[PDB]
């Protein structure tokens, strides 16, 4: 993951600085597209907005951005409502979020 | 995450972006948005809730 690289002069020739973020703990998580609360086709359905849906072995879902953890209990800023595209995971419970 | 597409045909469809397997547009493959390019006009209400 690249963030900044300078570049500097150097004996017959240039150097750069590349600055990166190589990851070192991974946690495994568990990671749907997104939830659905019925299993009808035209139900009311949420995915993540700038992130993943995460659960650390968990009982209910949570937001993380895509390559770092921090999970937050999904609200309404982090959250887009839009279909049933691919197999999304019930959750068989009603939203918490208006 | 397509295209809308018709075989010469008198009603609209829905494949992939780089291949042709045509599907009848549902709830599931269609996002409604808005009046953004001139979008075609079909005269006719739609079919899916
Ligand atoms: C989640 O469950 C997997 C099951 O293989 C386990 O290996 C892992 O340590 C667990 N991780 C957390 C964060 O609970
Ligand atoms: C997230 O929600 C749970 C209940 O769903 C609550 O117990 C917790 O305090 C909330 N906040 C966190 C994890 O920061
Ligand atoms: C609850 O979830 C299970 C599996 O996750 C599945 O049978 C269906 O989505 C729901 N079942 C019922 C009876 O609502
Ligand atoms: C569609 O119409 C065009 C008109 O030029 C024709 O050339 C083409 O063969 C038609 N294709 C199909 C799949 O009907
Ligand atoms: C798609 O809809 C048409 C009518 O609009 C129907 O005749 C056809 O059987 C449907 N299914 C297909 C093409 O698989
Ligand atoms: C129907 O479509 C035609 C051309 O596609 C255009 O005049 C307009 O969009 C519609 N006309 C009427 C009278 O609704």
């Amino acid at each position: 993951l690249h963030v900044l690289s300078l570049m500097q002069n150097a004996p017959s020739g240039i150097m750069f600085f590349h600055y990166s973020l190589i990851p070192n703990n991974t946690i495994t998580v568990k990671t749907t597209p997104g939830l659905c609360e019925s299993d009808e086709l035209g139900s009311k359905c949420i995915v993540a907005k700038d992130g993943v849906l995460v659960s650390a072995n968990l009982s209910y879902w949570q937001w993380s951005p895509r390559n770092l953890y921090k999970p937050e209990n999904l609200t309404f800023a982090n959250v887009i409502a839009v279909s049933r595209g691919a197999n999304y995971t019930t959750l068989n419970k009603t939203f918490d979020i208006p």
